[PDB]
């Protein structure tokens, strides 16, 4: 199995992508075992980015690393077509799309139209990014099984069930779990691996978690999991959308810009309480010798 | 009370606003008593439409009337304070925005920060839209009445308590209910009326029903508005955002042309199927003299 | 419209039915105005209760009134039929009952045939008991339709939608609103009353709201309908189910003893703390000649 | 890890616990290599057995095996109490409960209080059988840990990262998965093993699954997981309490007798129906040698 981060996207103070602190943290996530990268997900922001914008970000992780899943989804299918057909001069892995979002009560018929849609125009393998809480909807391994032209799923839900359908109704889909807190079970039950968003700031720990549960060393993966999971509990106290930035800030030692509102920056108060949650998981984890320091 | 209309953007062929099919509707609407219009709304598709275009729909829609409540929300915080500044020049009723949708668990901080920078620099009273299905978060009337700055509020869910609540907690609020099934209630029962999809294909009833409330005749209210609550339930069928397109052009007898994919025209068979569906009460409104042939 | 008390069931300190103070609550309830009582309801603790104290509850409240709904659903429907029969001796409104509660994923068919069963069975009037919320199904408008035996309906739910939808679907149906927060609408917009837990401890304030809004006085009868809302806030801090009691000798001045574990009676911290959001409120309704004092 | 049946309960015709039956079902469950047997659980009908009935249940079948987890939660604490003080003179594994069920929104104090009762009652180790969905209220990791008192807990939840939390936050607590569906996941990632309602009628598949995820068989694992999965979908067409007992009969040759109304016995069509959709899995297992014939 595989970790895949769902990078950042840093902004600049006039809210404009941050190239060149985006070059530097998909360099480093590459450099620390990261194998591929999933661009315009959530965790980058991809709902609050223009096409242009979701453009822009891709030629600059291109830059980089070929090893990328490029998000084009939106609401404007339009749009996301031109993506779609833009990624023919970039040598990735694949496209993704979110099921179209906001809207509630979509007739299945129209979802599996969508899909569909983009799969025909795709020059590149099309992921499913399922996320049904930030959607609205679900698209479930039936509905995968129907559309018929996904190369693979994150599944973003809290039900491991639901992720283990896709593999069982379509036996040669790539199947990950969109949860950090899920590497060591997933590596450990058969599934394909993780889009973490924790792994934009401890990439070093989800690497070894899933390496750990490789080896078949469950107890062990299972104690840095549980380190791994207090640190994306913290996270979320203020927002883990913008807490990533901080986190990442703290253990990676560069910074990634601000997040764009409204998802707003931690504040210097926000930001304390955060490292005081997590100083003394970073004081282990150097103990352990999985962060140099 | 008043029944205000989240009014359909007809989109051309080729997927740009048709601005002289709007102007037709939105005319018609006030010529059948409609007392405001919603301008990019759920219904209008507004999550679908750039900044521009949002632009554009108000513009449109201004040539007909001032009676415009200009929604400006999105996920890129800068452009709606711009719509919101842009809005100077047109004397309207007001500005509105839903809560900032699609990513989960946003705190109540960044929630009434959002809006509370949207009242800072509006030129006009600013409305809430409340829309928790849709947007996956909840601004309740204690939310509302900390942000402190709202004129109104437009509150789609289905529990008339919570609308209450508004009320309640903020007494010179203006509160409308969102919901179509809801206009008889809302009328009786002390609120400011209803901000109704299925306005735009049957003023003449949402006018109705208010009226028949108004003047206590609530078993007669209740009878027009079981019927209504017919159509809207038809209208779900393939879909209400699609399906509103064509009960526009059947009821009122001109077309808004078509949505914007991925919300997809109804096709041949469905549209059929739709209008056999409300073949009858078409008939029995006409018969009661709501509607002419 | 009517108000329903679904009274209270007044436990001794060794946790039996404290029949004498039962009856000195069902007196006061009708000499205070209350249509009729609903016995072994969610407020009066029913599913706690056996089969034989659920007839002891009966018994003892038909000393006072026949205006009885007697609920007597369970999980055994065999208790549930000798119940609904041994109600053949008593002179009563009707029988009653939720539906089967705890186990999720009940069929359509089954959750009909329950009902079907008791309405072959009885010898009264059936009323349905519909809560969403407890039991985890939803016996809706179609629903009850289907089942076709019922006289009425108490839907408690957060969505006045479907509680009208009953009367849509089948207009010969009583049907009641299980909210105190929904008296003035539920009378302004032609349902046929409330089933109000809060009429245990303010029975005068329930019954003015619904005469207020008989009369067509909305504004009198929001502003007392918000003073009540008030109190059932108050209610819900430390659980309304305990409060319930607490605020009845508090209001009515006469003790009912106990709720049954784990339904835990609030402490002398608890109970004081909540005198303490009501009193002011108590003083109002003095004030206003509501309450005598 | 383990597998725990928690065993159905057989009716007779006349609703009463067929206790011959149930001895014949427990000795054959541990003659196929189930661990332990959970008594009274969701499966067994706990919550239509009364006290008395409950403790029926205890005693035939602690006449087959000691191996036992015995369920003793009710809405009457008196009776809880007495149950779990009656369990002393039996040499079994220990007690059990769901929490308080039916009504919404019990305070976590309550809840606590509740647990912590039953606790320092206790002549045995005492379980948490955490059961949202059918509760209406979830007992987490830290709600369990704040009891501080449990040797182990049942979690029926698909959210396997919620069930992992329990060993994360109690290291010493036996954790185990209710879902069928977890079998080869829950042995595959360190924790503790099942209670699987369909150990009832394919002990052999189940015992299986977990051998082979024990032998890091993952893919073996997986394809039978994935057959077993069928089964349980197949179970719930016409509902998966009624639909076990018919199950049962088909698979293990003998039969269950009824279940108790309104869980209502499938009738001869629908058995029928329900045979043809698991006989092309029977065949299968046969194939695969796990069953005979
Ligand atoms: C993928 C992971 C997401 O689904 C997270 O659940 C959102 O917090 C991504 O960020 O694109
Ligand atoms: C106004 C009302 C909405 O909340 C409806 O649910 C959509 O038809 C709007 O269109 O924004
Ligand atoms: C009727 C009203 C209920 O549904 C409340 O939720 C419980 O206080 C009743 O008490 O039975
Ligand atoms: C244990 C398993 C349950 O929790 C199932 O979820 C019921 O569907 C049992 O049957 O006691």
């Amino acid at each position: 199995p595989e970790i895949i981060t769902p990078i950042i996207t840093p902004f600049t103070k006039d809210n404009r992508i941050d190239k060149e602190k985006l070059k530097i943290h998909a360099e480093n996530l590459i450099r620390k075992g990261i194998d591929k990268l999933f661009v315009n997900g959530t965790t980058g922001l991809g709902p609050s980015l223009s096409p242009e914008e979701k453009l822009e970000n891709l030629k600059a992780v291109y830059d980089v690393t070929n090893k990328i899943i490029f998000q084009v989804g939106g609401l404007n299918l339009d749009d996301a077509i031109r993506l779609a057909k833009l990624s023919k001069d970039f040598d990735i892995v694949g496209i993704a799309s979110y099921a179209p979002y906001y809207y509630p009560r979509m007739s299945e018929k129209h979802l599996v139209k969508y899909f569909k849609t983009l799969c025909e125009v795709s020059p590149h393998p099309v992921y499913l990014y399922n996320y049904p809480t930030a959607t609205g909807k679900d698209i479930d391994a039936k509905v995968a099984k129907e559309i018929g032209c996904f190369t693979g799923v994150k599944d973003t839900i809290e039900n491991i069930i639901h992720t283990l359908d896709y593999k069982r109704l379509n036996p040669n889909m790539l199947v990950y779990s969109g949860s950090d807190m899920l590497i060591a079970t997933v590596a450990s039950t058969g599934l394909d691996g993780n889009v973490a968003a924790g792994s934009n700031y401890l990439p070093e720990v989800t690497v070894t978690i899933k390496k750990l549960a490789m080896e078949r060393k469950i107890d062990e993966a299972l104690k840095l999991q549980f380190l791994h999971d207090e640190v994306i509990e913290a996270s979320r106290i203020f927002g883990s959308l913008s807490s990533n930035y901080v986190l990442t800030k703290y253990f990676q030692g560069y910074d990634l810009g601000y997040p764009r509102p409204p998802i707003f920056p931690l504040d210097d108060e926000e930001e304390r309480q955060l490292i005081k949650k997590v100083e003394g998981i970073r004081a282990k984890l150097v103990e352990l010798k999985i962060l140099k320091e």
